[PDB]
């Protein structure tokens, strides 16, 4: 009836070879109304297939229960999809790094008896194979792959093993042999792919990921040359700046690729969304994915690159039928200029024309005409007559962002969050200092370490102008010392380096000393060898120096522990949880104090336009409406780093053309229209650092010339 296969070209679709254009765009970084304007846009910006990770730890949040309701119904996304008549290509996973918390992995599976991550072990391939075999079996079922009529041409299992395997060594070989046989054993249909895998197993394919993907050759001279991610920026953390990668030299990168026997290209990302909750953005990744995609966070079109983009998929469309039915051809037109023929038996000729050099424009001759070519750059002669694109000539719109603040500000109402002290009928105790995963099971961002200190009056600070001096070593990600129940100090750390250091001189009395130490984590490590072993929270050393004793050893004694905050356990989030009003209405209230809830009510906007909310007068966070969660919120962290005027030409980095520095990190957090009551909205923000409610102001997106 169907059938996907491949050649040495290209992907095989129903007998004929296809050039694949493909962006990617993630289902829960999205709403579910807001699906269908994605995806005709994609259509629009000429691509064939839809790109997208399966996020585990979003599907089954414990251990037997699953989800698939929502922003996380996987069904409903691939369904709509081929409503619009494109293919699917399903990255399974179940590891999908993606900048996504823990990167998939759901926080439970850690804890399964003897548990090793991505490597050769048994718990975890039952775990892995169970998940796995689950997804494609509710794919089958509702005749999702292509073969069945569906849209899903192929699966990708595991992201980018290759260097783990390299690092690991031998279980990471026998690893990557069983994941690939037991992912073409489940009988899909479809290809199989795998991304950063030189030694990727028959049948299948190894791919490619980076910026720039042209010299990249697959592991078998019959697998078709793909790349995966054709990375249309960076993104965003917390204390980061705003990165950007140029549409000239994206569409460059590209045309390198096609012309260079390339068949499949995927855009990461097309659309990037946002992170919302707390369970989607991996460590210090911003609530805010915006990627500079074709597509913004908010899913208006990021101009020029989206109709830049669209022109040269035009191009390749025009030039298909001689790239299906012949190879690439190189010959040399100069120095730093190349031309790569197609010419198919039947007469069918692409041709493309390139100048690698960055600082001048180029002309050369080809079959006696002349053609200027811009420093940088490619030009596409479908027909191998006439230039129809120039990859650093764009004919497409610019476009600014302007944010219009709607209607005026809200009565605010707030509640103070507690400030826990150990107590002697505390349940949740131990002698030492425990790992915050191993505790909260990633349930809160909040966990509370908890101790008390006996001061002795014979002590000689008392007497004296001395101060106790107190050193906190957490291994992550914010801290918040509090002693007696007052805040004595703040730290917080980077993506870099996110272990923490508190030292400073204490106010301590005599008698028994309340030390209640705050511990937050911001989202979970998403990449590297071994990540999920690593810490977070209060493991110290933990000292009190400045005694009679030298230097007492805090860590070796009992330590209380609370799990998450009261505001939470309470539900104030949601509308009946916020039944507690214990709030403060006052005329003159809360402001710029640490560890505070905030609520008010507002009327949705009239129009069209997506919405946001400015949140600069605030420092961090997290936020919902209506009960649902628009995910963390920082503007209190400052973006770091070199922010030089870019060109487009020559070799990007990721730090190319970085953008918004000596600025909030995030100001603007999105709010989606489609969790919107016509009136009567509830806005629920805990501020954690301290800030103006009165500030926070709500915004319309818009964008033109
Ligand atoms: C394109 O692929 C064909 C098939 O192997 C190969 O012979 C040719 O050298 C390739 N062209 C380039 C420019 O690499
Ligand atoms: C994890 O918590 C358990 C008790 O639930 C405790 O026995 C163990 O020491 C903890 N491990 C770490 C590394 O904190
Ligand atoms: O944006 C960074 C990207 O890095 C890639 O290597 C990875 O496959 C993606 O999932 C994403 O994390
Ligand atoms: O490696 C995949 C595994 O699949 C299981 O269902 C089977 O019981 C094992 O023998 C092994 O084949
Ligand atoms: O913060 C804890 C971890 O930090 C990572 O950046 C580092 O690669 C690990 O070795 C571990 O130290
Ligand atoms: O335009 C692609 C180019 O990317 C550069 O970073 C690389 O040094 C070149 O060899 C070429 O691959």
């Amino acid at each position: 009836e169907f059938s996907v296969s491949y050649d040495d070209r290209a992907i095989i679709i129903n007998g004929k070879r296809k050039i694949l254009i493909s962006g990617s765009i993630h289902y829960p970084r999205s709403t579910p109304q807001m699906w269908p304007d994605l995806i005709q846009k994609a259509k629009d910006g000429g691509l064939d297939v839809i790109e997208t990770y399966v996020f585990w730890n979003g599907h089954e949040p414990s251990p037997g229960k699953y989800n698939f309701e929502g922003r996380y119904d996987l069904v409903r996304f691939i369904k709509m999809v081929q409503r619009a008549g494109l293919y699917v290509n399903l990255r399974i996973g179940p590891y999908v790094c993606a900048e996504w918390n823990f990167g998939g992995f759901p926080v439970w599976l850690k804890y399964v008896p003897g548990m090793e991550f991505r490597t050769n072990n048994q718990p975890f391939k039952v775990a892995m194979q169970g998940f796995v075999q689950k997804i494609v079996n509710m794919m089958k079922s509702e005749n999702l792959f292509e073969s069945q009529g569906g849209p899903i041409i192929m699966a990708q299992i595991e992201n980018e093993y290759g260097p783990v395997e390299w690092e690991i060594g031998a279980p990471g070989k026998a690893y990557t042999k069983w994941a690939a046989q037991m992912a073409v054993g489940l009988k899909t249909g479809v290809p199989w792919i795998m991304c950063k895998q030189e030694d990727a197993p028959d049948p299948v394919i190894d791919t490619c990921n980076g910026f720039y993907c042209e010299g990249f050759r697959p592991n078998k001279p019959y697998k078709p040359k793909m790349w995966t991610e054709v990375w249309t920026g960076w993104y965003t953390k917390f204390g980061g700046p705003i990165p950007q990668r140029p549409a000239e030299d994206i569409a460059f990168s590209v045309a390198r690729f096609v012309q260079n026997n390339g068949s499949f290209f995927n855009y990461y990302m097309y659309h990037g969304g946002t992170n919302f909750g707390r369970t989607s953005s991996g460590l210090f990744i911003a609530t805010s994915y915006d990627y500079d995609a074709p597509l913004d966070e908010y899913g208006l079109l990021n101009e020029p690159k989206y109709g830049h983009l669209r022109d040269l998929h035009k191009a390749i469309k025009l030039s298909e039928p001689a790239l299906v039915s012949s190879y690439a051809a190189v010959t040399s037109l100069g120095s730093n200029q190349e031309a790569h023929v197609y010419r198919s038996k039947s007469g069918a000729c692409a041709a493309f024309l390139s100048n690698y050099d960055s600082r001048y424009s180029v002309k050369v001759t080809f079959q006696n005409r002349p053609y200027n070519l811009p420093p940088w750059s490619i030009s596409i002669l479908p027909d191998c007559k006439t230039a129809v694109y120039n990859t650093a000539q764009v004919n497409s719109q610019s476009s600014s962002i302007k944010m219009t603040p709607a209607g005026g500000g809200l009565s605010w109402q707030s509640y103070n969050e507690e400030t826990p002290t150990a107590d002697d009928s505390d349940t949740l105790t131990a002698n030492g200092l425990w790992e915050q995963k191993n505790v909260t099971r990633d349930s809160s961002d909040y966990l509370w370490y908890m101790t008390n200190v006996n001061i002795a009056s014979n002590e000689g600070f008392l007497k004296n102008g001395k101060d106790p001096y107190l050193t906190v070593m957490s291994a992550g990600h914010v801290l918040h010392v509090f002693v007696n129940g007052k805040l004595s100090g703040t730290v917080y750390g980077t993506l870099d380096n996110p272990k923490l250091t508190y030292s400073g001189n204490v106010k301590l009395r005599a008698g028994i000393n309340k030390i209640s130490l705050l511990s937050v984590s911001v989202g979970l490590p998403n990449v590297g060898v071994h990540y999920d072993t690593w810490n977070a929270g209060v493991l110290g050393p933990v000292t009190l120096s400045g005694l009679n004793e030298g230097s007492r050893n805090l860590a070796k004694q009992k330590w209380s522990y609370k799990v998450g905050l009261k505001g939470e356990s309470l539900s104030l989030h949601s509308l009946s949880g916020s039944s507690s009003v214990e709030w403060v209405r006052g005329s003159l209230m809360a402001q710029k104090q640490p560890l505070t809830w905030y609520k008010a009510t507002f009327n949705a906007p009239g129009g069209n336009d997506p919405l946001a909310l400015d949140m600069a007068s605030m420092g961090k966070g997290q936020i919902w409406i209506n009960g649902e969660g628009v995910g963390r919120h920082w503007p209190g962290y400052i973006a770091q780093g070199d922010c030089s005027k870019c060109s487009y030409a020559g070799t990007f980095n990721e730090k190319k053309c970085q953008t918004n520095c000596g600025q909030p990190s995030q100001r603007w957090y999105h709010v989606p229209r489609s969790w919107l009551k016509p009136s009567g909205n509830l806005l629920v923000v805990f501020e954690e650092w301290g800030g103006n409610p009165t500030g926070i102001s709500l915004v319309r997106r818009s964008r033109s010339a």
